[PDB]
């Protein structure tokens, strides 16, 4: 006898068929994937083919209404961890994949789940009625696993590895409300999804692995475990990422931000080199030239140095200029050490070296006001400390070092200084907006300031944070590879961030912005107990990313 | 007709073979291990190899997330009691070992366990995902036992007892969260692991009893019952350990601290002898050389006679200096009965023998400041009482007894000394951090005070508890042996203290520090009713130690 | 490539007048108790020998990087001591500045290449220099 309480790795449990799984589909799938040649990696006795391996886990609570979606997977060789390795030596794939669900509940629970394979060409999200497709209904009291097969319903004769085309989507939604007849704090059970290729899965043509690599067919390898723990910086301050900042209002970052199409709207390369502009006018107030505040300005659009955009010099911060006058230190400003140099010889001036506040403004000879649009604006520098003399040369130049620190009027730290009310954006960049319970996030790094240059993380004076839209390895890999055929609009590419106590998901839209499903919470995420990052793949944007840190 | 509620000692239950148990692995194991000669203790009728016997027990909480480690053991003869008895009687082994798990839960529980056998080359830590290996799933409502056999996968032809090399590892983690539908106080069940050798297990060479190499006998012998309720002293002072106190936040002690791998980062060999220096200057304030306070200092690095490190003389305490001036005695610190002496075959001076407080200062003899880091500092010593003479020669030195006390001005309740903000550290020290609910602990003792000679544990005011990092018999037994392969890093060697009304588990990490699962409490735990100590062994850091106290 | 931040290194400036002086800073190698990797020098310090210079003469082939002197008791940088500081390793900081290659018995030495008004003479003072560095060249023309 074999009890139902212990299940083998190769045991499928009960096999739950659906009208979408037909012999005609299987025979047509084999017969027309044969245009790739003989099927490859089809040995039935291989260990990667015979066992089920983990794909996901999800929670089913009593508050989950009938029709609400709990699980959604897209047909891919990236669901299985071993067909994802084998796809790096083959140029195509076809066939189906089995999905084994193990429900972890007792015999006292009620409520049921429903499972349908959704054909390609149908939008996946809320309002998709899973119970009016051909479906299967699973109890909460299932002891044995329930494996359903996802066939290859494809309009192409095989899926190329780079662009697969249209694929089905397996949806597990709530059929009936899960009930606990006991009543109390214990109202949730868990369902584990595992996966294994079907008997008619195959790869079709071989190809050299030095062709389109793992970094060009999916953005799974961009956001790996050392990137988010201690190695990757951000794309604004070049500082070690120590957290995530949820932005419930939404923001819009243009500079050093790459979308999933391999394009940018900014004026900066994916690197932190210096800001060097030629022929911008420099000036200094009054008639006396001792301890004066050096000023520099140049119209946006006349920076003919960058092969990416003519708006601003490379590495210029996309922050509005905060106005200040006299010997008063401004609040929340990008300042960076630099100098004024004569354009005719390239020689920097001896005495005009200071920490210059860099930003975007509107009227440089008159009243200095901040701005966000680059149109009709100008890139404006002005030193925050005293400079002896000052170059009043009109064709003069400005050279400012790459990384920047925070201007703070006192020793005490302030909030994260690129707030969305002052981030400079060209006309045309799309904005990150909260979709469902998923709010956009930034990537906080500890950035020191001009009030305490000894201030580190956890300083008793107060810790200072600067935020970026993307990690630098993420936007470095996004500029080098194109992932248009990896995510439709209205979809996220989700990773899982396992922590020491909890676990929580982030997702990347086609715009390039990252999202965590935290709702309206503004509390910074610690990112210190982060142990593991793994990808799970394309998911709907209107499906809440999980977030529990307790 | 056994009903399944009662299991025989020889009964495995349901056998669950994942993918590693194969017939030709067994054949390639048996035939290959004839390089040790004829196999020994291979009689498949002996009761030590036909019955399952107790190995370990572990607790499965409802708070253990999926993927959390519950029970991992490397392949060893030490996983069975009688194989651990015979392993000191033999010098090599090969073959598998069966693991019978018995889950103690009723039919109202839910949740699953997952068990895999990990191949020998794979590193086991935070990034290991166990559900993506060939595995088996076990329900919490398992009545009959489940037996998972780990085979002998090895690149060597056998396993030497002193250096087995690459072994497989059985890893049993949480597949699904444990659920109690009642909720309430009951939030954990227990699983008992029994063990029995496989059909192909054997020993080879005999060797003399107690004679093996690497994987030195696990450090179960350096911490026995008396250490806590009898002999056994501290690291800063020579007193009996009257209790343990948990520090929330962590600490760092690097004076008499030896790590798993035999090494020290600091001075002061583990013996309370005396403090002696030869080079260093003496000075006194005041124009009159009568009723003054002597002032000795030397720089950190003039300890030429110290053979361990140059930064301090041998026996000099790691207490930052408390700056004081006048007839008011300082608050806490390290004073000691000592004297001054001159160099060039010079005996100590008769008229100056006094209690001197020692420490590390910066900016002597002007504004004396306490010092946190050992590098870039200077050692200092000055009298707390009056002495009618002072010497001012440039070569001068101390002679201070090695046992020390704490100088308290009014001396009522006070505070345990030293605090975690008062311990000096060499550069490059490892820092103790709270992992999960486990906090570092630190051993207290009763120490006399200068204000009150009767510092007895009774009436007339509460006592002063002087605190040290690790016990001195542990340091004495661990300064010679090397335990680099005894304990796998990322876990700790846990014991089991048994009081008169409860029990508390104490873990010992690879840094030499001790961990307890008390939580966020600063309550001193009194070792008066402690009876006996029984070792448990290796347990990972994700498991929380128990705190069942009366 | 993060910044160079050292606590308690002595700072000084020559002469008695404090206008357009060359700011100087030095700290013994081995007393940088900030790095969890080695105590020799602060994190990001260049492994280049200090090339000596004096007066208003620009040195040849030196690591220079923009920075400031800050008071250690509060962390506040000074307003006026911001310049391009040459960073290197030397042997005698109060006496004759000579280059060195071995870290043993040497010191990490900073000294600005342009004029600085006033100058902190505080012994426990600190130095904060930005991460990336540029070349010091005595003329417009490049060198090896």
């Amino acid at each position: 006898s074999v009890p139902g309480t212990t299940t083998d790795g190769m045991d499928p449990g009960v096999v739950a068929t659906t009208s979408v799984v037909t012999a005609e589909n299987s025979s047509a799938s084999i017969a027309t994937a044969g245009i790739g040649g003989p099927p490859q990696q089809v040995d039935q006795q291989e260990t990667w083919r015979t066992n089920f391996y983990y794909n996901d886990v999800f929670t089913w609570s009593v508050a989950d209404a009938p029709g609400s979606i709990l699980y959604t997977v897209q047909h891919s060789p990236q669901n299985n961890p071993f067909t994802a390795v084998l796809s790096q030596m083959y140029a195509g794939w076809a066939g189906g994949m089995q999905f084994r669900f193990i429900v972890a509940g007792s015999g006292v629970f009620g409520g049921r789940l429903v499972a349908a394979v959704i054909p390609p060409g149908i939008e996946i999200g809320p309002g998709l009625e899973v119970r009016q497709f051909p479906h299967v209904v699973i109890d909460a009291r299932s002891l044995e696993p329930v494996t359903i097969t996802m066939p290859d319903l494809r309009p192409n004769m095989y899926h190329p590895t780079g662009d697969p085309g249209l694929v089905p989507t397996l949806v597990l939604s709530v059929y009936n409300n899960l009930i606990n007849p006991f009543g109390g704090s214990t109202s949730a059970i868990q369902v584990t999804v595992e996966t294994r290729p079907s008997e008619d899965f195959e790869f079709v043509m071989i190809r050299a692995p030095s062709s389109k690599t793992v970094d060009s067919i999916s953005p799974a390898g961009l956001l790996t475990t050392p990137v988010l723990t201690g190695v990757g910086n951000d794309n604004r301050w070049n500082g070690q990422i120590v957290g995530l900042q949820p932005v419930p209002g939404g923001f819009s970052t243009c500079n050093r931000h790459w979308n999933l199409n391999g394009s940018t709207y900014g004026w900066s390369s994916p690197r932190f080199a210096d800001i060097d502009h030629r022929r911008g006018s420099a000036s200094y107030p009054g008639n006396n030239a001792t301890n004066v505040l050096q000023f520099w300005y140049a119209n946006a659009g006349s920076a003919i140095d960058n092969p990416i955009s003519q708006v601003a010099p490379d590495g210029f911060p996309d922050m509005s200029f905060v106005p200040f006058n006299g010997p008063g230190i401004p609040a929340a400003g990008w300042v960076g050490f630099g100098a004024i140099w004569n354009s005719n010889s390239g020689a920097p001036n001896v005495t005009t070296v200071q920490a210059y506040e860099l930003g975007f403004a509107t009227g440089a000879p008159g009243n200095l006001q901040p701005t966000t649009n680059t149109s009709g604006s100008q890139t404006v520098a002005k030193s925050i400390y005293a400079v002896v003399t000052g170059t009043a040369q009109n064709p003069a130049g400005l050279f400012v070092m790459a990384s920047g620190v925070i201007s703070t009027p006192s020793a005490n730290a302030i909030t994260y200084t690129p707030q969305p009310d002052r981030i400079v954006t060209t006309p045309g960049t799309p904005a990150a907006a909260p979709v469902g319970k998923n709010t956009p996030i930034m990537f906080a790094s500890v950035v020191r300031r001009t009030g305490d240059v000894n201030a580190t993380a956890g300083s008793a004076n107060g810790t200072q944070y600067g935020t970026g839209s993307q990690p630098l390895p993420v936007t470095i890999g996004l500029s080098l590879n194109n992932y248009s055929s990896a995510l439709m609009p209205g979809q996220f590419f989700v990773w899982q961030l396992t922590f020491a106590s909890g676990f929580m998901e982030i997702g990347l839209s086609v715009d390039g912005y990252f999202y965590a499903g935290t709702g309206a919470s503004t509390t910074l995420i610690d990112l210190t107990e982060l142990i593991d990052v793994r990808p799970v793949g394309p998911r709907p944007s209107k499906s809440t990313l999980v977030f529990n840190l307790g």
